[PDB]
């Protein structure tokens, strides 16, 4: 099968997930396991992090084959590849390059909020700063079923991951945009993502390692 | 013409503009400044930034005739498509994904240092991973004349940006890797760069905004 290897968490790993699942993909995963405080131990990775053939050593990575892949986008995009689901014109490839790093930025910010010490006294004013980020997302989107056009692409499986993440951090931040509402149901409604999330296999939370200041257990 | 927008720094934009060069398109640069500290004002920018017609608002942006495009490597997706300056198997797709993603985790890296506030004390544990960041790079690269293969791809764009940054940071880090110093030697010999790096237009440093502790003036 394809290997997809990462750690025991969400993390970055979500949207691949649940492309291998929605490819019907046959995979299996090595959830890495970190220790506790105070080490957090990361042997399990580290003792063969070099001896995997990996170019840049990293986590996720994916074998899938004689193919060895770091670098999530990198895999998102061989995925995409491999079972057709780009753009197909070039306002369509457009718009899926916008969101793929988009989505990265917007998920550095949340990161970086959630790892700092602070991050009590931080919260408030992140949390004012989420309206305008939504309402980019549902103008973009506006009344397309999917972010690059008429078709489900490897994208919308990126853009469901955070706006999935930015609700669970506030419960209530998708209400003035009922389109970002209905996305979510849309993507949640395709058949083989509903049978995943109710599996042995969905990993929903925690988002985060044990560093984390929130779902970080 | 084309419009490029990005601060008066070399920043993220240099393999932008480096490729707006080779591909001899014809483009016109707003450079916003920012002020000095203790503001750092941004108005230049903060004036115009939603009054463009951005998906979403940022810096760099490509105005493109009707084509607006924010994300620097959707810039540079959009301009290699245009060009063809993309793999065209997929091994040179594969490796020009993987090195796109790396590149911009070694930029971040670097800017998590050189933003640091303990920039001196942190300095020294920085060096100390140098050689391997520039190993894997070297290792990756082997004996081709490009990162992709055997022609040049915009990914070389971002290698030589990153690469060149670095060396700058610290001069000796190339001289275990003469593959290194022959990519960048190669790249700078192309003659639309040799003839940039001559231009009114070239900027080579500052790499970092005012707010940097290197390589901010
Ligand atoms: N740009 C790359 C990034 C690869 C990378 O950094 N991997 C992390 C795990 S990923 C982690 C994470 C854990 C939970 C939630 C989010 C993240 C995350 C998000 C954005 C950027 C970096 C992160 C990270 O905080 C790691 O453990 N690396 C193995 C190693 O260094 O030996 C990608 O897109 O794949
Ligand atoms: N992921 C996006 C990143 C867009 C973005 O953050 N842009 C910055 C300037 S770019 C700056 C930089 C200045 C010098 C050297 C490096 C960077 C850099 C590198 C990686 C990530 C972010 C940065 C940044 O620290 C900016 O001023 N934005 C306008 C604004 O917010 O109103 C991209 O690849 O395009």
């Amino acid at each position: 099968p394809m290997i997809l290897g990462y750690w025991n968490v969400r993390g970055l790993a979500h949207p691949i997930r649940l492309l291998l699942e929605y490819t019907d993909s046959s995979y299996e995963e090595k959830r890495y396991a970190m220790g506790d405080a105070p080490d957090y131990d990361r042997s399990q990775w580290l003792n063969e992090k070099f001896k995997l053939g990996l170019d840049f050593p990293n986590l996720p990575y994916l074998i899938d084959g004689s193919r060895k892949i770091t670098q999530s986008n990198a895999i998102m995009r061989y995925l995409a590849r491999k079972h057709h689901l780009c753009g197909e014109t070039e306002e369509e490839r457009i718009r899926a390059d916008i969101v793929e790093n988009q989505v990265m930025d917007n998920r550095m910010q949340l990161i970086m909020l959630c790892y700092n010490p602070d991050f009590e006294k931080q919260k408030p004013e992140f949390l004012k700063t989420i309206p305008e980020k939504m309402k980019l997302y549902s103008e973009f989107l506006g009344k397309r079923p999917w972010f690059a056009g008429d078709k489900v692409t490897y994208v919308d499986f990126l853009a469901y991951d955070i706006l999935d993440q930015y609700h669970i951090f506030e419960p209530k931040c998708l209400d003035a945009f009922p389109n970002l509402k209905d996305f979510l149901a849309r993507f949640e409604g395709l058949k083989k993502i509903s049978a995943y999330m109710k599996s042995s296999r969905y990993l929903s939370t925690p988002i985060f390692s044990k560093l984390a200041q929130w779902s970080n257990k």
